[PDB]
């Protein structure tokens, strides 16, 4: 691999040591010529004057055209292997705060949408999913999910949070102890299919279980007679049509620490109905009249656009 | 992307500040020698004479022989990337008045013997598909002729007209609703499998729906005794053999404006059938004797090439 | 696609026109220093003095790269498409003596080996057939055998022979009927499957019939007892052991002609058993005694190597 | 493929013969002016004055680059073609001291571990493979195990040792007699999966065959109750836990020719249980008090790390 | 459908599953059914080995993980394939037994120095197996006991010249 800067200073040796060994100008002036001539530069300050001399001068050319030949011939190839290489995937991740993503199916694609394209790492194998991720606008990697091998090539290590949704159940729960086994703090979030593997999934390690279809069958088999559950959820969940359901945390202070729900009354100031507050991992759905506010608290409710920003600029300090 | 440009103007400036902060020659000259140096051009006019100018000098035309391999690099990775990307699809288009075809059939290649073939653009995702189109001489655009997001890349809002010819009906119907999403005004031509379909593609904002099955269906269960009204239909519309079907419009003022049918007689003056006219996006087949002609009808007939080419000079003004 | 000439004849025209609109040098030498100062050969002869005219010596430097550059694009990008479309066939053939293969079987692979690797192109659309062929050492053209826009960029018009062996005796017949539709005088050998099919074959328009099903199935229903006609079946036509069928014209006058074969006695002067006698496409198997011998007959024996050459010799003039 | 060896001659003899053809100064500077015109070296020493020779000089430069883009052009397509025909296999294999391995499946990916990754070259033919290997870190050969031509791409007469695992065993046979067809010498490693093969896979040659699936349904077919076999064979030949079984070769003289194994005491002596003593591709399990050592006999036995390099040094010299 | 096939009651289940996402999920739905059935499992890669025990199986087969090491030797000596085929594989000459301690026996309590098994049978001695766990290679000091399982490679005479031995 470094055959080729031995072979290009020995042509430099080799010229440098004719001016010296034949005319005998200079030992520092033969240095120069002898780059001048290589570069093309062709200056013509000293230029030879024997027969034998420009002779040489001849051979130095054909030597210097025939070592650039070469030097072009080894930068094409690699940049080849190396355009062929990574245009497929067999790519290693040097990043250290990207989001990487397992499977792709249509759950994955409208979460791509609310993120970074640049930051998001799709780790398939099949092809027609490396010209969706492409399509859609994000990184493809070409590994196995369910490998560890696979799964540090992804860089799961230093991953920010990992999204696993594969084929199938079998499938995530391998690919969630395999991350597990990488890394025991990188945050996973999967996605269940069947209502048996939820708390599989959560014994595996997965942070955040989401169950699509568990919500869909049960909102089907309810909306065949009334369908007022099935609205709401769609109308604040999925369209967010009006209302949202937000989650504004608390900033330092704040004005509002220690304070009581009931005298803060943030549905009568505000309009939003507040469903819990989630303090450190733990959603207290409804909280007490007697419950008091902190620092850092997140509050979860579900208002419009404008009640929103009545609420988030109300907890100001 | 530009960091490159930097780095090169870097390089010239540190080469053009060594003469003026070396031999003091002059701060014009300096310019101009560095940039006949880079280019490797060498006129020679004003050459180092110190040695540690001359070493100088080697110094600068390797380090201009490195800037100028990164160069390259970065050109033929910007060219091997849009090559391999745009050969198999994955690029927008930027025309306006192109001809989109959703889905590739017998249909479909019919159609391009008749059509220019840098005008009409494929849109499917098959692979075989990509290697057919090639070979017929359109363009080839990958994505899901479904989807609205991939809609847009064949860039339907600014095309002639769109073909939509897919695998089934509810993927041709899914086609028709998503096109109509994007553009309102588009002419979108359909072809339609089943009997039942035909109205739903109409409803579905289908400008032109063709029902070959249900011709080819009804024309087989006449054809068992006596054959008659096919042949006809083979003869005039698939081989046009002798006949042809034509429809040739009324110039400006073309001196038959307001001459009724009876009183013109196109069949006892040139020899071809008139079975309608088409005044306005509607068919008056048999027009009565008593019909008035008008400027911008086009009149539908059947007739051999003679009598077609005997039409259309009889009734230029 | 020529932009780029009138983009570099606009720059030597400006280049050109700088000196005699500057310096007026002369008209003559402004033609020459561009085309040195172009192709970075920089003589030196005639180098600026002004500013103004080394500024403008910059400029033409910077120009003249940036030319370059656009025509290294161009051409690498010809390039890249012509491999890129040439590897995976596309392409037409231009030769007149070559021959053409419709599909890929064991028996077109056993045919490779006795015929020249550049002059056979496979005509297949399979993709691991295009590495078989380029493995076994012949030319691959992507096409339907079964079409006759395919069969054109074969070229079959000028093939020297044209062997057709495709997946089913429906494909066979379709393109045995394609060919014949564009060449009626080129040498169509065709194999066949079912012994239904072998009538049709030869009606459609194959010179020669093969059937190796039909030959197989006859030997292992004679075998299961006897097994005689099996051995010499497979000794003379599939190992060629010890000896071999033969097929060895008669040179013009060969002293042997107008001689019976019951003067000749070839068996008893060779040691060849004499099967028969093709003259003029058809063979006559045993000939009779008083057949008398013509000029460019083709004699047809089984015989060993000693004897086939001992054969050849007897039979010159 | 030497045609432009001859072109650029001509055009060498051509630029030569132009000096001394033209002004006549020299037919030894006219050979040199001619090559540094070419290399766009430019020195200037002798440059031409007539308008005739300065045209012929723009001539010559042109036609230069014209010669040189046709050298780039030819260089750049060998480079894609080797590189693309190198990429998916189609390379012949020069190398005399590899492993060849036949087929990719788990039993061949843990082999893979223990051996240098440059050094195994994979013969297979599916897609997925050459990706998996590459991944893995080997060297991927297109073609087909079974068959003798493609067996000869891989150098399987020179490989240091070949190991067989197929799909089927069918196949490993039948890739057993082509090996065995080529060298009758080299080393064959086969993997069996039924147990009615194992004595037809020693018949076709293999020197060494393993049976994972008939030694694994064994052991399940007896941990139903006991389970203290598995454990053990697990333990010591899957994890290598705690101990390992070993095999150490004796060293030239050793101290310990001729000495019994009743004398020796190797378990009493360095605690590894002696299993048995290989002594010219042989085992002899269990020996005799009464068997002597020599020298290059092979002692395997199981024993911990620790007293296995106490073993190691206790039959040193 | 795995209470279809009655996995409470069954004797013992043995998992082999097209992959090993499939084993690791069967071995969970097994264990969610019956927390104390003996499930026997096969390992395809050596990752899931750990994953396969943590899991619930009892045991676990690697064959392709024994395979795999045993050709990466076999290149130059191939020693240990033969002697793991012979004896594991084809049980050609001799065969790796496990015979268990009757009642009583006349051999309670006796170390394995005064036992010689070796020199009285001709059975190598591998390893005792006492409650659910395998002491290869016992010390001198060891003492016998009541149910204990003799693991050992000898031929089928000397596994009957061991079993008459330590009847009582
Ligand atoms: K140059």
């Amino acid at each position: 691999a470094t055959r080729i800067l031995l072979l290009v200073l020995a042509v430099i040796i080799y010229g440098t040591a004719g001016f010296h060994f034949i005319e005998g100008e200079s030992w520092t002036v033969s240095l120069y010529w002898t780059f001048v001539t290589i570069a093309t530069v062709g200056y013509g300050d000293y230029s030879p004057s024997t027969p034998l001399g420009m002779y040489f001068t001849v051979t130095l050319i054909v030597l210097g055209i025939g070592t650039f030949a070469v030097l072009v011939e080894r930068l094409l190839e690699f940049l080849i292997n190396r355009e062929q290489m990574k245009l497929m995937g067999l790519i290693d991740v040097a990043k250290s705060r990207h989001v990487v993503i397992c499977g792709w199916s249509e759950s994955t694609l409208e979460c791509l949408r609310e993120l970074r394209g640049s930051e998001v790492f799709v780790l398939a194998e099949d092809e027609n999913v490396r010209k969706k991720v492409l399509r859609s606008g994000a990184n493809f990697v070409h590994g196995d999910p369910t490998r560890v091998s696979d799964l540090e090539k992804a860089n799961v290590r230093g991953a920010r949070a990992v999204i696993v949704d594969l084929e199938s159940d079998s499938e995530t729960i391998h690919c969630i102890l395999g991350i597990r086994k990488i890394d025991e703090s990188v945050r996973i979030i999967a996605e269940a299919e069947r209502y048996e593997n939820i708390e599989q999934l959560r014994m595996a390690g997965a942070d955040q279980v989401i169950s699509p279809f568990v919500i869909s069958g049960r909102l089907m088999s309810r909306s065949i007679d009334d369908g007022y559950e099935a609205m709401f959820v769609q109308d604040v969940l999925a369209e967010e049509s009006t209302r949202r359901m937000v989650e504004v945390p608390i900033p330092e202070g704040s004005k509002l620490e220690g304070v009581s729900v009931l005298d803060a009354d943030i549905h009568d100031v505000t309009g939003v109905i507040i469903i819990g507050v989630g303090r450190g991992d733990e959603l207290i759905i409804d909280p007490p009249r007697d419950y008091s506010f902190r620092a850092g608290d997140i509050i979860l409710g579900i208002g419009k656009p404008e009640e929103i920003e009545r609420l988030k600029n109300y907890i100001s300090a």
